[PDB]
């Protein structure tokens, strides 16, 4: 599924270089804005899932901030399994022979129960 860049890691923070050829096309660097690609000092280290995502059972977006145990917190999140690239609530599925795998690298990332 497509994410969108954090916001808050070096590459999103950083301004544009003007010298990469995505910068050199941009109609802000004077180019012809023909490439349409983000500047190549910019690669988001951990994208995000978009502002629009929910989960795909109750079709509620992440309400991990509103739980303070860590296991209701986890369960509250929003998770994308990196397999079948579904869109859920951990603790919107109940599954007996399997439990999901975390990606600690990407956020909001694992390998679901389905899945694993
Ligand atoms: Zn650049
Ligand atoms: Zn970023
Ligand atoms: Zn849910
Ligand atoms: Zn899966």
């Amino acid at each position: 599924r497509r994410r969108t860049r954090c916001r808050k890691c070096e590459a999103c923070l950083r301004t544009e270089c003007g010298e990469c050829h995505f910068c050199k096309d941009m109609k802000k660097f004077g180019g012809p804005g023909r490439m349409k690609q983000s500047c190549i000092m910019r690669q988001c280290i951990a994208p995000v899932l978009p502002h629009t995502a929910v989960c795909l059972v109750c079709g509620e977006a992440g309400k991990e901030d509103t739980v303070e145990e860590e296991e209701g917190k986890f369960n509250l999140m929003l998770m994308e399994c990196s397999i079948c690239n579904e869109i859920i609530h951990p603790g919107c599925l109940k599954i007996k022979e399997s439990e999901g795998v975390v990606n600690d690298e990407l956020p909001n990332c694992w390998e679901c129960p389905k899945c694993n």
